[PDB]
């Protein structure tokens, strides 16, 4: 019996649902959009047969009134199911509060070796800065982004191997580096320990617009962006060393 | 030197933001359920329309089957993607896996009261009357799931409760299922009060308030759903609507 681990599991377990939760926001999101593009095809080839059957029986008319039934349940569909859950939630709120940096760090990085680093036989080269400096940010967000980041690092790491976890803040901008070399078998592998699900884990692999991130990092893009900050990563590929940065301003 | 005679308060910050974020979770994933189930029919209608039109098109010019062909294709687009853009996401709480072992029932129905005591129901004002088995009963399930499908449903029931009002909590044994009854009355003035503490976010609970089909839950209790039929149980309830007494009950097997 121990309470503290009993935190410590509690607290990993929460920034997993987290993290799938901001996942789960970006394939509605994806979902909207993507179902549109038939609906705009349906919609125009529709619109082409309507114009050249102006003139038509009442037996026609109701059968075009089918097609343009079928697409409007479906643009309904999409408003009231994928789109009405993101309505205020689009806009992520934070609550900016001074709090030390390095103890976040710290806590940080005790955390996902406790929680998946130690199981996974990855090692984590921690380089933290130096003195006692403060940042003014939402310091649970903030821990959120920082444990995705790392972990999802790890979660690409076969045992054996090592993840860097670098932060740095000078008078502009506090950064955190991770890095890590990727393995695509035991990002995949189903006997290993993960915190992320297969799909997750599946659709890091994927390549993507510039301006886009792996989904299970949403959480660290929308984070950053609330805190005017940025973050990016190199893309996931097997073999391939990574870099996920988070820059906030200090 | 006090006596601890429930979890650490750090403890049951943490379990109701970790309960609240996969309550969230199992919402998302029941939205796009319900779009990948519900796309099906009007694509299905227009199949059969396309089909008439084609017919009754059958000796026009043949542009005209050209912008037929066009919205067949579009259909059959929409029909590939549903796949992909909907069921891929969702599938691991679709089918959610659990660990399923033997535990006490009473030391997590006082730590689940605990729980939403401490996280809302004591700031909303709201009391939950608990009625506790006798003996020591024990169950063989998914411990941390049950503890959240406990969770969803007793929040839930406060969410829809107004100040001064009462939830009544209450587990039996059935048989061989072991059910834990929910009942509250419905505020949807207290549901939609911004001015009040919340566990599920606005539209959480303005879904909660919509009419669906009785085979399907309000979005934010899919997560006591998925976990019951993983253990091979039911959750059932009433519509939420202002004004009613609504019953929540989660019937797991006793024994896995
Ligand atoms: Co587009």
């Amino acid at each position: 019996v121990d309470p503290a681990a009993d935190l410590l599991r509690e607290r990993a377990a929460h920034y997993a649902a987290e993290a799938a939760l901001f996942l789960r926001d970006q394939a509605l999101s994806t979902a909207s959009h993507d179902l549109r593009s038939p609906l705009n095809a349906m919609h125009s080839w529709a619109y082409v047969l309507e114009r050249q059957l102006a003139s038509a029986d009442p037996s026609l008319q109701r059968a075009l009134a089918g097609i343009r039934t079928g697409i409007d349940q479906q643009v309904a569909l999409i408003d009231d199911v994928l789109d009405a859950p993101r309505a205020e939630t689009r806009t992520l709120a934070i609550t900016a509060q001074p709090f030390a940096l390095r103890p976040l760090l710290d806590d940080t990085l005790a955390l996902v070796r406790f929680a998946l680093a130690d199981a996974r036989q990855v090692s984590i080269d921690a380089t933290l800065p130096d003195g006692e400096p403060s940042l003014s940010a939402d310091r649970e967000r903030v821990a959120q982004a920082l444990w995705t980041m790392l972990t999802t690092a790890v979660e690409a790491s076969a045992a054996g191997n090592r993840v860097t976890f670098a932060c740095t803040r000078d008078g502009a901008q506090c950064v955190a580096h991770v890095t890590c070399g990727v393995s695509a078998a035991a990002l995949a592998d189903p006997a290993l320990p993960h915190a992320f699900d297969a799909f997750a884990r599946r659709e890091m692999l994927r390549s993507r617009d510039a301006k886009r991130v792996a989904w299970v990092l949403a959480l660290c893009q929308r984070v950053a962006l609330a805190h005017g900050g940025t973050f990016t990563h190199a893309a996931f590929a097997d073999g391939a060393v990574v870099t996920l940065s988070l820059a906030v301003p200090c």
